[PDB]
């Protein structure tokens, strides 16, 4: 068929494409540049990450249409053209491995967060890796390149000028660049990164969560240990257990009276007075029901929310990675098995295709998985 027609439908997907990665993603850094409950430094890797996926619908994807049609250029502008994505691409990937260790850091420490992690040194992260990746997506201009063996029939057969040659990807970017350098190094290594960070994470959490009820448990069952103690010795065992317990929940004003009614008891039961030291500990109930259990509900909550959080950002990442994986194994296939026939023409523009429609889901997630985004779409959109 006449390659306008196909190259009309794929110019037609990727504009649209294009239109909706500016639009959510503009969306996206509207709301957390009013809303000050969304200005953080999570958020700002998410700025970061958004501000990608804008360049990949004003800069990347017409680059993209541009390179479809094999113009004539000089081949290093052509380079530049085919390679400014790499650098979007990798600047997400360390948007979101930092995502992954700033959820991480918010979990396994949570004390020292607020000043291990802040918003200057963010900032600066985020400029190193924007340099990063223009360092490592234009690789190729340095030097590891094909335009030191251009396909002159090809050049001539459009009747490119001279120095000049047709501007396709697979013939200017070398593909052991691409699998070797790219993918598997710059790509694949910080994903599997990013699946073990988020491993720590929900183990952690579920460690969390597992501690939290067992110092419950222990608070109770110690209740009942002194409840049916006969002797002074007995109650001091479940008590002293007790006061341990005590202090160890309070670090991971309540408080203050459940230790101090321990020590009544305790106190109490040294003196070999057993049964007005179960009356001492008797009182540990109404403690527990107006203090303990308040802590233990609020705790459970918070950590279930930083599990949800957590999910939300592993659900973007996994997503990154679903998009992106189709086009990277197909240039495994085109350098790793030169016996194969080449993946044909309508393939290669649908996994391009995947891969741009990347750069328009990540506002739909912050709008279905996180409030605080959703009700700031809302209040932008219906003023
Ligand atoms: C800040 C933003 C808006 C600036 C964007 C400038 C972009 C579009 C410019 C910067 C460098 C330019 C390239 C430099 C050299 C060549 C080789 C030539 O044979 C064809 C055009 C081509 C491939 C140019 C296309 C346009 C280009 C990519
Ligand atoms: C999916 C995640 C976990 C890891 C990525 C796995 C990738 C690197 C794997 C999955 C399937 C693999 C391909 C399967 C079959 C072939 C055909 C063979 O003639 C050359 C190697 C080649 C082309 C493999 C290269 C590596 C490959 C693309
Ligand atoms: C869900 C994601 C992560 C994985 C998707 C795997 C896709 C990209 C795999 C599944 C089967 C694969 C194809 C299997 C066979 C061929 C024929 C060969 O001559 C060229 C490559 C080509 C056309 C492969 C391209 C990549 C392919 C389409
Ligand atoms: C690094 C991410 N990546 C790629 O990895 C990539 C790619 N285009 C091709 C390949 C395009 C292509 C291959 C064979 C063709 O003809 C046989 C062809 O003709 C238009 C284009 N590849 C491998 N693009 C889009 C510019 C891309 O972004
Ligand atoms: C070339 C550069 C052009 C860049 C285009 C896209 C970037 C736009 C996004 C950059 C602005 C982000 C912003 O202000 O929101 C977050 C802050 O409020 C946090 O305090
Ligand atoms: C995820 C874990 C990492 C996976 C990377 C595996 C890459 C393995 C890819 C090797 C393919 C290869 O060498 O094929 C033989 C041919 O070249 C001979 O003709
Ligand atoms: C070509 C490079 C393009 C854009 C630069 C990337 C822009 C990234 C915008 C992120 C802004 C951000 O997160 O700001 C942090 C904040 O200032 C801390 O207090
Ligand atoms: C901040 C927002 C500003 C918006 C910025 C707009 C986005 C850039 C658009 C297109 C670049 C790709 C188009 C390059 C086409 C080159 C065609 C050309 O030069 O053709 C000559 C021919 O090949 C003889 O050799
Ligand atoms: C998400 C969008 C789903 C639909 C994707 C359709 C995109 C591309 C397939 C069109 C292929 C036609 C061949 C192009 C001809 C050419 O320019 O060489
Ligand atoms: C993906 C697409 C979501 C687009 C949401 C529509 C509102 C856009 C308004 C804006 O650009 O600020
Ligand atoms: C194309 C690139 C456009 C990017 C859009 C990003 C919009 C978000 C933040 C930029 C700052 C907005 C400046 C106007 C502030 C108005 C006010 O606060 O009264
Ligand atoms: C945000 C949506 C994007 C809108 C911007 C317009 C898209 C531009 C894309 C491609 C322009 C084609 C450039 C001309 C290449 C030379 C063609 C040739 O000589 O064969
Ligand atoms: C900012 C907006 C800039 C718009 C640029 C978009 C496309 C430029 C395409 C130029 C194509 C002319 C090539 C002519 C030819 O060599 O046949
Ligand atoms: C590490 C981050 C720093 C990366 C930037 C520093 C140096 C790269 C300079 C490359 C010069 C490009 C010219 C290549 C050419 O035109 O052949
Ligand atoms: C190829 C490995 C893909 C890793 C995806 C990371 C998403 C985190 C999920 C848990
Ligand atoms: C529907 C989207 C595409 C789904 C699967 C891609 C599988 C690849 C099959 C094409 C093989 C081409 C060939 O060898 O002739
Ligand atoms: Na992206």
């Amino acid at each position: 068929a006449p390659p306008i027609m196909g190259s009309s439908v794929y110019i037609t997907v990727e504009l649209a494409i294009a239109v909706l990665a500016i639009l959510g993603n503009v969306l996206v850094c509207w709301a957390v540049w009013l809303n000050s409950n969304l200005q953080n430094v999570t958020n700002y890797f998410v700025v970061s990450l958004a501000a990608a996926d804008i360049l990949v619908g004003v800069l990347a994807i017409p680059f993209a249409i541009t390179i479809s049609t094999g113009f004539c250029a000089a081949c290093h502008g052509c380079l530049f053209i085919a390679c400014f994505v790499l650098v979007l691409a990798q600047s997400s990937i360390f948007s979101l491995l930092a995502i992954a260790i700033d959820r991480y850091i918010a979990i396994a420490i949570p004390l020292r967060y607020n000043g291990l992690v802040t918003g200057t040194r963010a900032a600066g992260i985020i400029a190193i890796c924007w340099v990063l990746s223009f360092a490592i997506g234009l690789t190729p201009m340095l030097g590891w390149n094909n335009c030191g063996q251009p396909k002159e029939g090809k050049a001539h057969s459009q009747g490119c000028g001279e120095g000049q040659v047709a501007c396709l990807f697979e013939d200017v970017v070398p593909m052991n660049y691409m699998v070797y350098f790219n993918f598997f190094a710059c790509v694949l290594v910080p994903l599997l990164l990013m699946l073990g960070v988020y491993l720590r994470i929900f183990a952690a959490a579920r460690r969390q969560l597992a501690d939290l009820e067992d110092n419950w448990e222990t608070l109770n069952d110690n209740l009942k240990v002194i409840e049916k103690a006969d002797n002074a010795a007995q109650v001091k065992d479940a008590l002293t257990k007790m006061r341990a317990a005590a202090l160890d929940a309070q670090k991971a004003h309540g408080f203050d009276i459940l230790v101090g009614q321990i020590d009544d008891a305790l106190k109490l039961a040294n003196e070999g007075k057993v049964k007005e030291a179960q009356a001492a500990a008797e009182q540990l109930k109404t403690t527990r029901n107006a203090y303990i259990q308040k802590y233990l509900e609020r705790a459970r909550s918070t950590l279930q929310k930083e599990v949800h959080a957590a999910k939300s950002a592993a659900i973007i990442a996994g997503l990154f990675a679903l998009c992106w994986l189709p086009l990277h194994i197909i240039n495994c296939f085109t350098f790793f098995c030169p016996d194969c026939s080449h993946a044909p023409l309508w393939l290669m523009y649908l996994a391009i295709v995947l891969a741009h429609t990347n750069s328009v889901v990540n506002p739909f997630i912050y709008a279905y998985r996180i409030r605080e985004f959703r009700q700031t779409f809302r209040k932008i959109i219906r003023s």
